[PDB]
């Protein structure tokens, strides 16, 4: 086995094609399925895995009451092969209420954060054994991506944030070789508030598209030099912005270096990536809440903060159906690196009151250079009929 | 690992021997089993897999109401090892309400069709990663085999139909190398309406025996040249015809080049294959509905449209018990290529009203050059006692 | 991978040591466990598998009513790794109401018999593909071992019986190379009625200890020359006899060449093997029914029909708890071939009336040259409390 | 594959980092989970396994009544991959009410003890086959570690005790090469009462930290020379003692060679290991019962019986939540041997009366040379709401 370098061109992308769905909530109506949130997909050199943060319970289970909560001692990172729903035989790969995973071409890395809100611990688990850990630096919910980290030449990188949700915080990018934290660079450049980075290889570096929870409805960008550890940061230029909340299409504005200051507070995890000077991104369709999910190409939307010229719109989930977190992952082809995305379909509290629990299913798409049609892939669970 | 060429003679066939049954519906009476239809078997160079189109639900599950429906967003292709019933730990290999799979000797191909009836998308997934997709060409339920595709020298072929069920439609045969659509040939020769081809290697080409849903109770044949991409087409000569509906044995007639125009409208998925100038086929015993299932050898039935001389009849499922789709698959022996078949045993709506759901189990047989006896392998589920 | 020859000495045996138990019936009280009977253990060169004949249902399942019946269309051979209870994810390896399996060192053989009582079919499945089949020869429940076949130099042998349970029948020993029936020898020598042979390698041949269902409470022996296909047969000399029913210890008698004519009618599957001129065997403790299970060494009990000198008694299952079929299997050590046995613990009908079903669990022991103690390993299920 | 020598330095340890949790009891509230006690973790050269002694039942199961009992015929050793909860598809690797497992670098050894209290049998199972067994020597609950054995150069060692719980007993250390008992050394040196040793490699020997159930609240130490089979024994010097019960921190005293005679009677399984002349250990926080669980480094606590200078305290489980057995396991890194521990979280009888059963979940930590924070990882099951 060799290390993944990802030293290949990004694939031709004309839009995205259907790839997986787990129907997890519909299945949990007549089966033992884990209660989850904050899921993601990541793949070894052969095949993909779906991950999620469990609530240490199944759904048709008295313990599923109040799974609205973000951090308990019972949250673990569940890891299955993609499209195998989180059944009772699913492996919990670490204790974690925040996490991120990747494969360097030789073995898995899991970055797992649990413990006290004011003093959480990040364990680093590579090749099925604990190799390192770090404390919270700022003592206020040490957290990371909730999607795949990225490894190049065997150096894995991961964005972690400690401190305020709605003010300045302390973001650090760690570098990991065989599970060992070998360097820490701190957040630098013009990105002001960084979370939950959806990151992807982009030889010779990594690139991340994050969530500003403070002043921006534009998403931050972070560029990571793997070799000398340098960090630059900015925002997705594109005049059509990717966070939720945001202002509508006619009212919105962005900026390449600064938060737009537009409904900025709060956010949702999301993704985007560069296509020359164009940008592919997706987002919730509804501008205030996590209902619906679309993707498009903004032309010059990677280098022109004034551009609102989208093309290749696809509805992934229609505007009446619920979405949630979404993130990028990258899959090496024969000649090129393709780009894929998953989308958390959240059901339950607080939005839905028919049931006491909070879970999610996923649906997953992949970049295609072929043709494709139209549709809608929502959760499909009828909450009026689920475990009373 | 090398590519499958299948450059071996077809095995001596004196009839078929029992091979698998999953008892899926009986199991679903006290366990969590997926609701399925449109199943098939296909095998890698070591071992076989059962596939089916799930309804994104298990049976003892409120979501199993109305699984009569043919296409929802929740349908995925389930893939298990043959004889492992579709339990909750079963892997969903793509989103699909129409599908077809094969192994080229190196890796799996899945052809998966989902999305809008008028604009469905066909994703092509090879070696656990999406490589291509195509849109509907005619905008009316893009669909494919519901049984294994066939790959020779690493070029996989698959029949896909778009357009009318009960008039002319646009059938295309695609060619796929490592998940990449490398050519499309359109349907040619004298076959008028083509569906759900049960296809099998026949070095140097592929051969398919399809379903005419329009004017024929004889089944179409399609011959696919893998090397220069040419396509010829006709009908199964044999005077005893293989579709359902059909006219009875004394009243029936066929034709080698044309639909018999005999109760032709509608049909059911089925299979047949040549044995010199003889033909092996199977079919439902009842001539109007999917009750019972038999197989036989019509002598000169591959080259003489007047022949009604059958021998080696076997009842697979008796005439009081329900059948459904059936299709061929092919298994490489030490010296020869054997031929096998599965048979969908459909239970539930609309025919059976004791329950609100629609599922199936399977039973599977294989060509044998040995001797064999007699029996009946129905579904065995007592619907009077199942999830009320 | 090479072929198993088993060209090693039988291990020193001072008695048997505990090896596995599946608690299948106790588990089925709060889980989805298959209804089974006629189980056995067999092992590949690495590890062991438990097999059983399923009733195409789980226990807490309406379909478990009447699983007393010996042959239905829904019976399949279940195969798990040893000590993994027959859960819903268990693989059904063929359709079978009678079966036998072995590994030649390269791949599995399954011998599977299903279909009409008067015209049953025996499929031969090797390396995950059907290679041969035979019809019933005598048209009266073609049946085989219900325990492992034995393969030497890649020629597997299996005893099959067709015809009368309580008169002369037609026993044949088949020889199989890569799933192909390459020869059939018919039953020869002085054994009059042969069933359900518990067979074991004994270089250069195989040896079997069977069930006489007609005139003998002594068990038959069958010797199989793998190279020239010759067959001799007799009975276990030992004056303490191994069938059930039988006469008590003081009243009993045997004979090396002839059925003892002692309560002979009927029987139960069992095992024994030679240790020089001594014999190891086990049997039910109760002499008329399948309650309890013991093992011992009869000294000179392999060559002297008058000897009733037992030593090294072990209770495997105490005389108040239910037993059932038991059979031998053989496990290659570094220097020697060890001998092991499983014991069917039958629960349910007709003997137990608290429930409508009929199943079994297993317990398994292995030959040891060490020391060992005493105990009792019954089924442990409280049928007064099970699925009403 | 080569033999594990463990000829590497013990890793830098600054405390312990989170590693796994199975939430087994919370899961058993809406799923089929085994009833267990006496669990442990052990790892092959790639990955870790959780083990436990099952009660031959699942929790939501009538058979879970009275699982308070220590030895029944239905207890088997369950083995899963670490963090896969003991679901119904879990493999029972032997019959055992006392056990211990290890991997020599080539294959697993299981040491399994079942049968009569006064005449129990210890089976030794290596590479999926029984190789040896021994009887009870003293005829009073032959028992072993309930945590991993240790293998060096392919000689595995294991501590076993027979005889009195609250007086002198007969402890022996066995040596096993490929499952074969090749020598037995008896307990020697100044350790008076030995149980349930938590053992760990320490090249060139093994070292164990045990439970004195008679006169000591200090834990015994046993040193095992693998090459010449010699045995020395003593007690953990450290003035803060590791058993439960014990006297409080201000009242307590220890002794390097003798039981402290301090509330000594009874005990709980535990672990410790040397760090130069310092000692790492953990223990229950409550001094009389198995509520809470902490770990610390006593400075000079390995060579000075007067030292009560602890540093690097971590709460693993807070003082209101239940603990239980805990034990060490060892994981080979690239350059060093790390040390990890699991902790049995016991729920049910006799302490908790809301339910009739007795089970446990686990939580697992690992030595880290990094930094770490604070938290609490209890069982989390609400017994007021569980299977009535
Ligand atoms: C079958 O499926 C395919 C693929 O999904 C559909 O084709 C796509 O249709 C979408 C939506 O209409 C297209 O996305 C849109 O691109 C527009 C670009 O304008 C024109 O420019 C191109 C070339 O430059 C011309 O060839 C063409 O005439 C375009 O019209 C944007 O203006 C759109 O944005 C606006 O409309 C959307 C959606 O309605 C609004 O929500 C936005 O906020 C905004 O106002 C949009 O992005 C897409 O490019 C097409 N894809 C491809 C590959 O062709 C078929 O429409 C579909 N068929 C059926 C029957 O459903
Ligand atoms: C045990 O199991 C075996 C195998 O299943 C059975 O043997 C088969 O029996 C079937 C059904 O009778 C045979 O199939 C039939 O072939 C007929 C051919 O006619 C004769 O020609 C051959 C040689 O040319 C002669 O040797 C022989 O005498 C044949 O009679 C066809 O005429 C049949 O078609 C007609 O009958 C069927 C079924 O009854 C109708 O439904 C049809 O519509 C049609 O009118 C039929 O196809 C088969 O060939 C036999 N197989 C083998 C390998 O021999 C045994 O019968 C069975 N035994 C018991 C006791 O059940
Ligand atoms: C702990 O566990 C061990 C192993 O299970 C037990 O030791 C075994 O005990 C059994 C049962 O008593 C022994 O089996 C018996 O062998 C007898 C042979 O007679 C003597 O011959 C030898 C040497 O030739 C002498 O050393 C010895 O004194 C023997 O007594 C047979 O006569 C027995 O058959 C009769 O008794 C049985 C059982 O009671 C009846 O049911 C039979 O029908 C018959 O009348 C019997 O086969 C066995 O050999 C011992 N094994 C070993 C390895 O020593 C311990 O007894 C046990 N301890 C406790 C406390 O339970
Ligand atoms: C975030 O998480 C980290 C790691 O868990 C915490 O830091 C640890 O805090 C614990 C508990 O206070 C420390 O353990 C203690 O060590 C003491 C040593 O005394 C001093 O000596 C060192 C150097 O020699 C000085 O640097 C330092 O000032 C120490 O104070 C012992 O005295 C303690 O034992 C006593 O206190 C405990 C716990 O309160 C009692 O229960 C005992 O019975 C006993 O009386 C104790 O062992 C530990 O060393 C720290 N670890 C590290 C790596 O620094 C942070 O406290 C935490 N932050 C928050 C906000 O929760
Ligand atoms: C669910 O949790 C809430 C918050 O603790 C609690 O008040 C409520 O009683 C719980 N609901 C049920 C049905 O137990
Ligand atoms: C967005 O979601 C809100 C919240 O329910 C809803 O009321 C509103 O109609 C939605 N807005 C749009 C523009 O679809
Ligand atoms: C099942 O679905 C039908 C069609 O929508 C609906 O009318 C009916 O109420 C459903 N049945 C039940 C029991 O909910
Ligand atoms: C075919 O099926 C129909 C539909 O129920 C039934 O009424 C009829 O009797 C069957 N016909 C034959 C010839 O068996
Ligand atoms: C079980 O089967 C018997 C035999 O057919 C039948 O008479 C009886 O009604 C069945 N029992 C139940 C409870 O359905
Ligand atoms: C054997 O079993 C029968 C059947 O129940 C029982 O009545 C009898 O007591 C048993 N006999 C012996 C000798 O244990
Ligand atoms: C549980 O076991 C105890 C001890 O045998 C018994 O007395 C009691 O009846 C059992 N409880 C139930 C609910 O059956
Ligand atoms: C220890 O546990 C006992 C048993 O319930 C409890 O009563 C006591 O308060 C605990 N002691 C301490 C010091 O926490
Ligand atoms: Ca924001
Ligand atoms: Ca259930
Ligand atoms: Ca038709
Ligand atoms: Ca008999
Ligand atoms: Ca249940
Ligand atoms: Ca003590």
């Amino acid at each position: 086995a060799e290390y993944r370098n990802w030293s290949k061109p990004q694939c031709d992308i004309t839009g995205f094609a259907p790839f997986s769905k787990d129907n997890s909530i519909r299945l949990s109506a007549g089966g033992d399925i884990w209660v989850t949130r904050e899921p993601y997909v990541s793949c070894d050199p052969d095949k993909c895995y779906q991950f999620a943060l469990g609530q240490g319970t199944t759904l048709n289970n008295v313990h599923s009451n109040n799974t609205v909560r973000d951090r308990t001692p019972y949250r673990t990172l569940l890891m299955n092969e993609l499209g195998v729903p989180f059944h009772l035989g699913t492996k919990q790969v670490c204790i974690a209420w925040s996490s991120s995973s990747c494969h360097d071409g030789k073995a898995w890395l899991h970055v797992c954060i649990t413990g006290d809100d004011k003093n959480a611990t990040a364990s680093f688990i590579y090749n099925g054994r604990l190799v390192d850990s770090v404390v919270s630096w700022s003592k206020e919910i040490l957290r990371t991506q909730e999607s795949e980290c990225v490894c190049i030449n065997g150096t894995c990188t991961v964005v972690m944030t400690d401190g305020s949700a709605s003010g300045k915080a302390d973001t650090k990018i760690l570098f990991i070789e065989e599970g060992k934290i070998v360097h820490t660079s701190t957040l630098s450049g013009s990105a002001q508030h960084v979370e939950e980075c959806s990151c992807y290889p982009r030889y010779p570096g990594v690139r991340c598209v994050c969530r500003d929870n403070w002043k921006g409805s534009n998403r931050p960008i972070v560029d990571i030099n793997i070799k000398d550890h340098s960090i630059v940061s900015s925002y997705v230029c594109s005049g059509l912005v990717g966070d939720t909340p945001r202002k509508n299409d006619s009212s919105s504005s962005s900026h390449c270096l600064d938060p737009n200051n537009e409904e900025g507070g709060h956010g949702v995890k999301g993704w985007a990536f560069d296509d020359g000077n164009d940008v592919w991104m997706g987002r919730t369709i509804n501008e205030t809440s996590r209902l619906g999910y679309e993707t498009f190409k903004v032309i010059e939307g990677w280098s022109n903060p004034k551009s609102k010229l989208q093309i290749n719109r696809q509805v992934i989930v229609d505007r009446g159906n619920r979405s949630g977190y979404s993130g990028i992952f990258s899959v090496e082809g024969k000649s090129c690196i393709n780009r894929c995305f998953y989308v958390e379909l959240i059901r339950g509290r607080k939005e839905e009151t028919e049931v006491l629990w909070t879970s999610n299913s996923i649906v997953v798409f992949c970049g295609t250079s072929g043709t494709y049609g139209t549709g809608s892939w929502p959760d499909g669970a009828d909450l009026n009929l689920m475990p009373i």
